[PDB]
């Protein structure tokens, strides 16, 4: 809550999206694994629609690279102004923006349609219509008079809920809150840390609720989802680096029903 | 007739060849735009990748003939040969490769071409690994003159004879006429082992191009002239494809009408 007030976006990016965790060359790393889950999922042609919302985007865009070719209206979100500012720096190709081009290139590699990475970034930048504040603790996380088209055909969320929740029930309630944004029959792609209890973002020291795969699954069910897919990536030693205590990463593909 | 004079004009004219200007003219946009799949860059990379993907072109050693200051022509090749020789007539080109080999920032940036080859080869290789492997496999950069019967000189370093040759936009760009072109092909063919493969890329119906102050003379050749010379030199032609240069890529840096790609195997 107040902890997120010290949250340094550049320190978070550095910690998680620069070497070693950001080395995309080795297929056995977490970056490649995440992009694979995303790419494979959309390549099924079963997650489709006009509008999409990314929950708790932070200062990162990688989580939409494969998504952006299946949704013409994309909304990004975060609780922090500084994170929203950092996104704009990349959306507007402004000065000092974070360099996502390695991830773009890899999404292009993985998707295998021979797309160049610049075309990919262009499409993402074009389809992102708005960056909005959000609080998942609020039963109406986007507030009242939201410019975002509701309900969304699909949701994506990476490393948010467990990271903003003191315990299971809060995680459960947060999942309930975002779920109200999703149209019935719609899809949620959810990615997150497994059995993590803290991580660092510069001066900020954030508390995390350690969750298991089974816990994640049960929560989705409780929230009204059929779980179509749930995979775990176990975190190799070399990617365990003092910035946190994550044990694995989960990917869930859930369908509101 | 007499070979010496034409060859002499050629040598003379290349003394003004400016590598950076050439790089800019041909490998920066619009020609360097790899995003449009209908462009010449992606066509060239595709010819090479697809050819190497047959698994049919392999061995220990490969020689690139008239590399100039470019490396794109070896990106797909380099997973198939442990020993690669690069070559050029001009020291300033060889220096240019020097800069890239040393991975200096001053170097021309080939990373879009590296990524694009990774993209179409379809193995999910990252571009940094592709580049690191090319840099490792290039064992030497040698002077070369294709008008000499021994284009590498006598008692050359190169492992001869090579298992394969690559050559891009060299032969036609340094030959005053068809008979000169044919002889240059004969000369480099002495470096290839029998049963070896030659991958040849070049300009079709071009008579000139610019490389700075350098406005250089090229023999215009047709696809059929290229086919006959390969046969004349003892190759079976396995593949010969033509790219027609789109109007928007016809930028006044040359009068090229198209580009040819040939896969030929030396008889024996
Ligand atoms: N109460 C709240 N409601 C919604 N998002 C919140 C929140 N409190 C903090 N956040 C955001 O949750 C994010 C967790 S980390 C950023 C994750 C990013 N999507 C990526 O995958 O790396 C931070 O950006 C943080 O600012
Ligand atoms: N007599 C000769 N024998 C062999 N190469 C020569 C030569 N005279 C000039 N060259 C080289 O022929 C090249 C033509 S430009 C082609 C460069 C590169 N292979 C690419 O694909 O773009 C220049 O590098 C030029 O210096
Ligand atoms: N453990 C963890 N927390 C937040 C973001 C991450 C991104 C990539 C790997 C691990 C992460
Ligand atoms: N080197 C060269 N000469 C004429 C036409 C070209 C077209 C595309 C790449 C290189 C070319």
């Amino acid at each position: 809550a107040s902890a997120y007030q010290r949250f340094e976006p550049r320190a978070y990016l550095r910690n998680n999206y620069a070497p070693p965790r950001g080395d995309l060359c080795n297929p056995n790393g977490v970056g490649p694994w995440k992009l694979r889950c995303l790419a494979q999922t959309f390549a099924t042609g079963e997650v489709s629609g006009r509008t999409l919302i990314d929950i708790g985007s932070g200062p990162t865009v990688y989580q939409l690279l494969s998504a952006c070719s299946h949704f013409e209206d994309i909304t990004m979100t975060d609780f922090l102004e500084v994170n929203r500012q950092e996104l704009g720096r990349w959306l507007q190709e402004e000065p000092g923006a974070f360099n996502w081009s390695m991830y773009s290139q890899h999404a292009c590699l993985i998707e295998g349609k021979g797309e160049c990475w610049q075309d990919k970034e262009r499409q993402l930048r074009a389809r992102v219509k708005r960056v909005l504040p959000i609080d998942v603790h609020q039963p109406q996380p986007l507030g009242a008079g939201s410019p975002a088209p509701l309900p969304a055909d699909a949701l994506v969320s990476a490393f948010c809920l467990e990271a903003v929740s003191p315990d299971l029930a809060s995680f459960q309630r947060a999942l309930d809150h975002i779920t109200t944004l999703l149209r019935p029959g719609g899809h949620l792609l959810l990615i997150g840390a497994l059995e993590e209890s803290w991580y660092l973002a510069g001066e900020a020291r954030l508390t995390v609720v350690p969750v298991s795969e089974e816990e994640v699954r049960e929560a989705l069910v409780r929230s009204g989802y059929k779980v179509r897919d749930l995979r775990t990536y176990i975190m190799p030693a070399h990617l365990q680096t003092g910035v946190d205590d994550v044990k694995g990463v989960f990917f869930a593909w859930a369908q509101k029903v």
